[PDB]
């Protein structure tokens, strides 16, 4: 049906988008960048991340398939090698959809909503001096955090930013969110859990300013800084990212050949 | 209906409990330890989990209550000074029932099974020497684990053990496991995830000696030597276990009680 | 003999200041605080590092004392109400002087040179986007580190960031300095070495810009935009700081009263 | 001089070992393994280790020499290969010794004193049930331990056990020990340090039962029960091991041989 391809912009990914393009010409594919139903990013995570964030509002409609053209990405099932392999597949289709957890946060304002879409994780640090904020799950003061910031992260984040942060690493199966701490204050005076935490869906894991108002929050690769800020709110997206598969490849072996050895 | 009460068996608990068998002498509440179908602890974790294995073959059976005696214990829902609006709500019944999951671990042998549930966690170190052995995800290798041994703990487990080891805490309701590492090697040529791993209900994780085939195996608070081992495996077990609640204590609550303030 | 006292600002350090001067007016004590040969510091570390960075010129002509005014702090010997005992024990003198191993940064740009001196740490992070430096210790390449940041401690600083960062804490008179990551990336393609690294005196630790090199530089309480970076490098101080001590009051107990109980 | 081999025991290492006998054979160099002045040592860090403890009470009157005939150990300077070039620059002599600090630790009894050397780390285990000890550092008493045990490490045991505990890696010119933690518990009610802690030469670390007195006691390769034990006590021993040195070989570009690349 209906698809497009991003490229990274080099030269080795924009020749296979061209090669790619030519070869769907073969069959009743239409490219199409407005409507897609397939959406084929060629280079690393962080083009598959802009390519969900380009088509965050049609994720109900789209299947994405990642070709990394550096060392395995981690959103990516297919080398360079295999592109003419996945042409052919695409186009009779009957592959299997899975679906994985998506992390929703909402910011609040004086005088406001904005909300955003995380498939990565969204994390929250200060514009400048301390951080300093109350943690509230589910309407009950849980702690006050000090240090240089959080990070919510979906299941398939949980292998990023949030196992640099000693999070654990769980199964897109599992509809959660991970809350991870950076660098937290522990002293006779100042007391956090330690521990990341892992919510179920329907939680809701608020953070509340104690001082400053001002803090620069990150969805996936972008980062704003927001000011007079009353409310970080997150909690399991009732949304959910849709891979196109095509063969068998675990989300264990994909760690196994990401971490171990491949 | 029927009922039993275990003590830690300290001069506090012992009463407590005497005084609570005399308190439901005055209701419909017949005192029965062979099948009850309330079971209520007086003590500590210790003794809460040991009330849960005296009882895992009626656990379908059974709603669960425990009283702490000493600094807040984590099964606890009840102090002593409760203890009289216990028994009498109790006797009432219209209680909410909720349920965690349980761990299953199946420990093979040469020439033989066994099979034993856990509340916190089952841990596995060696008999004596090097720990060594392959971790095999759902039949995928996925690494071979050098160290002092390993952690596979329930959701109301990440609390205990697994905390101290790095785990992340997960909320009950979560259907999973989680497998932490202890002391791991890590080197030029011995490598291992790191990480936590939480694993969803019908994961199977096997462990396969390499070399020495002897372990000591811990299962809750009992820990048994095991010889001639083929194989440990470890799956979110089809058994709950059954809490009577009278109130409101969310487990982030219950958290946040035990390790921030209280 | 010359003295002078830094406040914090609030009512109570100011009112205290203006006593200690009053009761220093009872003996052969003049306040200067152009050459003082004492520095009273009363507030918080935060204040206590700010004396230290006023005097740094000064240091070997110099005995420090704080004072804290809140909760603690960790580089304070007293209490507001011991004020009146340490000026009539300054006034006699025949005191004890300790001294602390310092950290020296040294920036290198493009087209000049920059040097601080540390009582606490140095830390370095990028200006926006990735960090990514070569870490090089004595002339030999070590790792090349993708993460957040870097942060090298004094052994009194290892109780402050680099506690929070997973360092080890060290008697001060180990006269070394310790680098720990900020939430280091480590996979199939990227390693670093994880843990904490202790150097001792003489030994020079070279961060080398790999792509960006613009880096936000904090040494204490000071952070600084640096930019077209060609070196940053780490070695402890010839320069120390010297505390005037009037009774015992040992380093771990400092460390237990401040972390344990107190 | 006076010189003696030991063999790790396989083919490779005791064939190895014969050739530098007789290639010994060729100069002034009497095989001695009663009173050698050098000690080679044809194997891993293991057999290295076992070398050492053979000749703990000649230390003084020894250079250590290691050979690793698997992959890379940290003890070991020379390769196979290298082992006829290793014969004639020894035969010679002229090298380079230098001295690495080793750790003492002192066990005393009821109705009683052992002491033992440590080349990587002394650690210390409850013999069965819980491990609690108070922990004692140069008198002042400072923290109460619960866990699974703790680990004091030398600086060339720092990447040893130490650094799977997260322990510093720290440079052995720095005359100091480590102590970690394995697993210690933290909640509202237990608390300890978390953090490595190093110590400096003539602080005294001493561990102190609270309930049960019996222990297992491993220092290097070699784990002992101890029962009826008072105190455990842990010290810079005023001991060095001496190395044989023919070329440089740094020990931040060991670290990166073995942890990084090589
Ligand atoms: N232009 C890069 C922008 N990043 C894109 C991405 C990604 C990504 N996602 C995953 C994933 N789910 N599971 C495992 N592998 C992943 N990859 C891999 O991470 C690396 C890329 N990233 C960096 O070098 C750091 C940086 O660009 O500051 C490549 O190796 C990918 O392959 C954005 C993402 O970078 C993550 N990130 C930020 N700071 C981090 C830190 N200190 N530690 C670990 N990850 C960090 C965060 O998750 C964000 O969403
Ligand atoms: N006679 C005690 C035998 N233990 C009973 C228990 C328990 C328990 N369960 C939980 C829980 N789910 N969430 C939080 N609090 C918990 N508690 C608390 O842990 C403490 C008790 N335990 C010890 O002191 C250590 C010991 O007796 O070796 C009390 O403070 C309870 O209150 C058995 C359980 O002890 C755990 N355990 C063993 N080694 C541990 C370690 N190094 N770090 C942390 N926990 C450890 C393991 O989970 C096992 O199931
Ligand atoms: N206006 C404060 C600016 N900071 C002054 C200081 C200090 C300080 N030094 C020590 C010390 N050597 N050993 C133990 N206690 C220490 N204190 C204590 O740390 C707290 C103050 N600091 C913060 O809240 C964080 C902040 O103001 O971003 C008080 O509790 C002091 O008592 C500057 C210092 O703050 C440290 N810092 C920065 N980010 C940190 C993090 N994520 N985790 C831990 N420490 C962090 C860093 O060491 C810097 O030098
Ligand atoms: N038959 C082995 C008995 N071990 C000999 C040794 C050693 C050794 N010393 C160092 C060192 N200073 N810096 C770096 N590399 C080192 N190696 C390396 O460690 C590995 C050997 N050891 C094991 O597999 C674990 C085991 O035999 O339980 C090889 O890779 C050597 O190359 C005794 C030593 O094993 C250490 N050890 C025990 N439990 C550990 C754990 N959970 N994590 C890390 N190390 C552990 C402890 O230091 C003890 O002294």
């Amino acid at each position: 049906m209906k698809y497009m391809i991003t490229s990274k912009g080099d030269e080795k990914s924009d020749l296979l988008r061209l090669n790619m393009i030519a070869g769907f010409g073969e069959y009743d594919m239409e490219y199409d960048d407005v409507e897609p139903e397939i959406v084929i990013s060629i280079g690393g995570d962080g083009t598959f991340l802009s390519a969900f964030h380009q088509y965050e509002e049609r994720l109900d409609e789209i299947a994405f398939i990642g070709i990394h053209t550096g060392h395995l990405g981690f959103y990516a099932d297919w080398r360079p090698a295999e592109a003419d392999k996945l042409v052919k597949l695409l186009a009779k289709g009957e592959y299997q959809k899975v679906s994985y957890p998506l992390l929703k946060t909402t910011v609040k304002y004086g005088i406001k909503e904005a909300t955003y879409l995380a498939l990565n994780e969204s994390t929250v640090k200060s514009s400048g001096g301390p951080f300093v904020v109350d943690v509230v799950i589910n309407d009950i003061h849980f702690e006050r955090f000090r240090g240089d910031g959080l990070c919510m992260s979906t299941p398939s984040g949980t292998t990023a930013y949030n196992k640099s942060l000693g999070g654990a690493l769980m199964h897109p199966s599992i509809e959660a969110m991970q809350l991870t701490e950076m660098a937290s204050i522990n002293n006779r005076v100042y007391r956090t859990i330690g521990s990341p935490l892992v919510f179920p869906k329907h939680h809701v894991v608020s953070l509340q300013p104690v001082n400053d108002k001002d803090f620069q929050i990150s969805v996936d690769h972008l980062s704003i800084l927001h000011r007079d800020v009353q409310e970080i709110r997150y909690e399991v997206s009732a949304k959910k990212i849709h891979f196109a598969r095509f063969r068998s490849f675990p989300f264990w072996r994909r760690v196994h050949d990401s971490f171990i050895e491949d």
